[PDB]
């Protein structure tokens, strides 16, 4: 149930996602997910409800429901904070929302950096985002101050394509090589050659928007559906399970993390239900194949960047 990731630590396997979680809904979501077992809950300054997610925290931990150490509490470093000098009031303010003294792992959430300012995506008078001048090695030398400071137990990155994992890999004087890389995967965008590349350097990889993500505000009525595609079905009803419990199942048998994010109970629930079944080898290919190289998270708007991940190949 927990992957051994390069900084010594355990992380579970299966995570709660928050992003979208509406303040009002996510603090019972939270709760009712630690009493149903899970242990990681993926979090973001840029999800705007850490204070809630927070809260069911701390109730959990001052309930005795859970010990802290049994918790593995994952937070981003949103863009505008990418300059040396706002990393750690980044990093405290999220520790200050979340009610808790240190993150298990803390991630670069974007490989781009933008302007500092309140605004999250500051845009020029044409719609551009505005880029800030920070690279993401000097980004990833104030993340690991962090830890030398005790606020978090790991460093890791998210959307970082392969050149630009090689290229902390490859940083003169790197202290702490990341821990994990959080990327879109799921039958659509199955991601081969990224996971291999950070497998094979220890990299742990966390697959987000597992079940393609449905409620992303941007969604279209024409657009594929994971959960409604027949094929997919047709695997989960030779096994009995939910169309969503095999595109959880799925990310578990190629040595990742996921973290699929509802906040309904009984999906709570059903979700967390993946420990008990196999996909064959068989069904893992099978499910590989549905690839399209079809992405539901890649802004417009910051495809200009000079750092946006997703022009190469991988
Ligand atoms: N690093 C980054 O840049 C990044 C980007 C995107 C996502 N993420 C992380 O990944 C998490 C998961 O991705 P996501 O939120 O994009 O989408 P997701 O987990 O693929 O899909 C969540 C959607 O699926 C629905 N759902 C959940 N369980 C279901 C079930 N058993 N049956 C039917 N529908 C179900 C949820 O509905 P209800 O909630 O209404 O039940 C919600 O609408 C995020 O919440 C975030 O924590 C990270
Ligand atoms: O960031 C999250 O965890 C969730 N999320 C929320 C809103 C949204 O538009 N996106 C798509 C983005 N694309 C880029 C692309 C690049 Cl280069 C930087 C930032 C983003 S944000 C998104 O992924």
């Amino acid at each position: 149930s927990r992957i051994l990731l390069n900084n010594g630590a355990k992380m579970p396997i299966l995570g709660l996602g928050t992003w979208k979680s509406p303040p009002g809904q996510v603090t019972e979501a939270v709760k009712v997910a630690i009493d149903v077992g899970y242990r990681h809950i993926d979090c973001a300054h840029v999800y705007q409800n850490e204070n809630e997610v927070g809260v069911a925290i701390q109730e959990k931990l001052r309930e005795q429901v859970v010990k802290r150490e049994e918790l593995f509490i994952v937070s981003k470093l949103w863009c505008t904070y990418h300059e040396k000098g706002l990393v750690k009031g980044a990093c405290q303010k999220t520790l200050s929302d979340l009610k808790l003294d240190y993150l298990d792992l803390y991630l670069i959430h974007w490989p781009t950096g933008f302007k500092p300012g309140k605004e999250f995506f500051p845009l020029d008078e044409s719609g551009n985002v505005v880029p800030s001048d920070t690279n993401i090695l000097d980004t990833w030398a104030a993340m690991e101050e962090l830890v030398d400071e005790g606020l978090v137990k790991a460093i890791g990155i998210s959307n970082f394509n392969h050149l630009q994992v090689e290229m902390i890999l490859n940083k003169p004087g790197l202290k702490y090589k990341p821990a994990v890389n959080q990327i879109e995967c799921h039958p659509y965008l199955t991601q081969e050659k990224l996971i291999q590349y950070c497998q094979s350097k220890g990299i742990v990889v966390t697959a987000y928007s597992p079940l393609g993500s449905p409620d992303r505000p941007w969604a279209k009525p024409e657009d594929p559906s994971l959960l409604e595609d027949p094929r997919i079905k047709a695997i989960a009803a030779k096994h009995n399970k939910t169309t969503a419990q095999v595109l959880i199942r799925f990310p578990m048998q190629r040595n990742l993390v996921v973290i699929p994010k509802s906040v309904t109970p009984e999906r709570i629930a059903e979700n967390f239900k993946v420990f008990d079944f196999e996909l064959s080898s068989q069904d893992m290919t099978t499910l590989l194949s549905y690839n399209r190289n079809w992405r539901v998270c890649a802004l417009l708007s910051c495809t200009s960047h000079k750092d946006y991940p997703f022009h190469e190949e991988f």
